[PDB]
């Protein structure tokens, strides 16, 4: 059987990557038998960090105390695996001695799987031993565990009324193209057709970009905001949250990351069982990698004088929810098998629903206001942008209490829907609509591989 | 037309990967025209830094002094932009005044970009955008990738023995012979055989390349010639090995200074940046492919860890890790390592040729001139002792160390396939110092794209 006559750059496939994401981050260890010792550390209250890059089928990490990980100074055992055949019945790794003066490998690690929790061996490699280790991989915190929305707002956000609200509000828009004449009709006849009554504004039909859907979405965000704001201080993201920086290059940064400090670190895929696709497209999303591919490409057209001054308010915001929006809610979801739309079971009410995925639960989750108040002061950008390039041509003007502006060649529409409040307890309204309407999440419903 | 229904995963195809590879690093910039001032900066001295990811379509970096680019404090302008229509015909970005407190764009860059015939010219119009008409331009040369030899210095002795046709001649052919050996008729191996260049024993020939090539002891005879001419080098001039593979960059949104300092490749270790081979988009994406950061991740690493494994080791005669390692990581680390030389034909033997300029990482008629070359194969070398100690360890004694051609070598074994390693004709000559025109001859038999990259495959 004869050996290759060269290499090829040689990418983990699935398993490699889904193996590489189950190992990547900081483990909890402790040595186990009456040989298990580490010169110079205690046997208990260790930590290993491992990395893997994307596509990598290299395992770097380190294995030291806690309080050394976070250090300057080099931990005293770098890890040195590779992941060739591996899976989570064998994963090899050798441990360095970086106080020895020499990268020789000291020890040979042997791990299994049975977030995770690894059953391992390490042999010294002076000797030709009962020394095991478990490593018990630590929680990534959501969102709601370092940024805490006060009593006021969350029994706001939580309530039936507003959930229902903010499901019924999108539902309507999102679906009116594909509902029959019947179902229309009912809608209309308990005030939640999408906007001026005969005249529609379909947020997902041929004609989204034109049709003034867009203002809608902009609208109701900022309206929402507007009140969030009253109860709390939630400022918007500045800039979007850069992908984690690898272990390589800054160790700290790269374990702080996964302590999710200030709750806007990427939470981690999770495979989605007998769904493929959705399990592609979910990796991809948060990946570093769509990041500087679509997440960057946002950030640099929507503050750009220019690529803002071709659109009305009305083609800005179908832009802008069909595509940055959706990602947003995915790539910051943490993880939930997904509430069906029309399913009131109360524990969905629950303050503990706060799923990103679900116009139900998507705005109980505190991440939402600082991505939808970044999206809200793009439209400052917007208005700068006319106001340069067509001055006097876009007008200020107050809607419903709010700043906004008035119909003109680049606001379609002057009467933004808010649902029967603008166009038009009965909370059983909403459920009623909602069931007309319905007769993955809810965010991954348009998701397209590449 | 319809607008798309949702967005996709939208990586850099080639003409934007190619366009970002042309923007990416260090540019000496000046000001100009009667309106052309930016906040607290001078007109001249001035740096752009742009950075793009490897398939990103987004555009990010910094505009400040020099000495304020390398500090730690963040640079007075920022970049932000996306390549999205764009080409060397219009690159666009923001600037953001980082000393404004307000992350709103306070300009608009619009460039056009150049190849030389520096490195690249970007030049064109700047508008500040607090102005509801001026005259406001910028020129950017990017800097050159310094080149290993203006960095580490082989010493004048040392220099002499590599660039001598004696020894380019040597290296070259002692590929060529065991390299093509697998290939060549019997009329041209009797003629080899004639002028003592044969790879190895007569009539028993270790090809380097033939189906048996892990079987063989081929890998002997590559890892034994390596360390000769380690040994050999290293009485001339301190030359220590690579501990540790060099990482690839680090990106620009994490380490400025690391960034800018790679750059500069201020160790000689820094990976020179691909270039485009005009009709050999094949030959482009793998030399693409092997420089790139997934490929240290993907195989580079892989082969760092695999190699210094005992467990791995030990499963393995020092001949077939020879094979395994020279067929796989030695031809990759040259082409990672290789920058800028038509590549010189193997047959061709003019004077300049043979000029100390010529340090070509893809041709063995150069490639030991380069002094990373000297970083590599000591690492190499280094590993030979890991194989030894695997064996010491799972198989005790049944590996022996012996003095071989006045080189600590491995005495034949069940796992040293041979006691005869090839040097040349000095070892293995059986014909009807080395004459320079008998070594272009036996080149001539053999030769009736860059020599490392002949065996290139994409995935
Ligand atoms: N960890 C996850 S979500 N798995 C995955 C699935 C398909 C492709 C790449 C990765
Ligand atoms: N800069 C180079 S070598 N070009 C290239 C070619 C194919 C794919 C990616 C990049
Ligand atoms: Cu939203
Ligand atoms: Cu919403
Ligand atoms: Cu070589
Ligand atoms: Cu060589």
């Amino acid at each position: 059987p004869q050996t290759p006559d060269e290499a090829s750059l040689d990418l983990a496939a699935t398993d490699g990557i889904r193996l590489g994401d189950r190992l990547r981050g900081l483990w909890d260890l402790r040595l186990v038998g009456g040989d298990a010792e580490l010169p110079g550390l205690p046997r208990e209250g260790l930590q290993l960090v491992l990395d893997v890059a994307p596509k990598g089928r290299g395992l770097i990490g380190y294995l030291d105390t806690p309080e050394r990980l976070l250090a300057a100074e080099p931990p005293r055992f770098r890890v040195l695996g590779d992941l060739l055949g591996a899976s989570s019945a064998s994963i090899r790794w050798r441990l360095v001695d970086q106080a020895s003066g020499s990268v020789a490998p000291t020890h040979d690690c042997s791990a299994v799987f049975d977030d995770g929790t690894l059953s391992g061996r390490i042999q010294r490699l002076e000797r030709s031993e009962d020394f095991r280790f478990v490593a018990v991989k630590r929680h990534f915190p959501l969102a709601h565990e370092r940024i805490v929305l006060n009593e006021k707002l969350l029994g706001w956000l939580v309530s039936p009324q507003h959930r229902l609200f903010h499901q019924l509000w999108h539902a309507s828009r999102d679906k009116w193209h594909r509902l029959s004449e019947k179902q229309r009709n009912a809608l209309r006849g308990v005030g939640w057709q999408p906007g001026p009554l005969d005249r529609e504004r379909d947020a997902r039909g041929p004609r989204k970009d034109r049709n003034a859907s867009g203002i809608d979405f902009f609208f109701m965000h900022r309206h929402m905001l507007h009140t969030a704001r009253s109860m709390q201080d939630l400022p918007s993201w500045e800039r979007l949250p850069r992908p984690v920086v690898p272990l390589e290059y800054d160790r700290p940064g790269f374990i702080r990351y996964f302590d999710n400090p200030d709750g806007f670190s990427v939470p981690p895929a999770w495979v989605a069982v007998d769904d493929d696709e959705y399990s592609e497209w979910l990796h991809g999303l948060k990946s570093a990698e769509a990041y500087h591919a679509n997440f960057l490409v946002w950030e640099s057209q929507y503050q750009d004088p220019a690529y803002l001054a071709k659109l009305t308010l009305g083609q800005f915001g179908s832009e802008l929810e069909l595509g940055m929006h959706d990602w947003l809610h995915m790539r910051w979801a943490s993880v939930t098998t997904d509430r069906f739309p029309a399913d009131f079971a109360p524990r969905w009410f629950r303050p503990e629903n706060d799923f990103l995925g679900d116009p139900f639960s998507s705005h109980v989750n505190p991440v939402f206001w600082s991505f939808h108040g970044w999206i809200d002061d793009r439209i400052e950008d917007w208005y700068r942008a006319h106001e340069r390039f067509h001055p006097g041509e876009v007008q200020r003007r107050e809607v419903e209490g709010i700043q906004w502006f008035a119909p003109g060649r680049w606001v379609e529409v002057g009467d933004p829907w808010l649902g029967p409040a603008t166009h038009g307890l009965d909370v059983e309204t909403m459920k009623l609509a909602l069931r007309i309407i319905f007769s993955r999440p809810w965010y991954a419903r348009n998701l397209k591989l590449a």
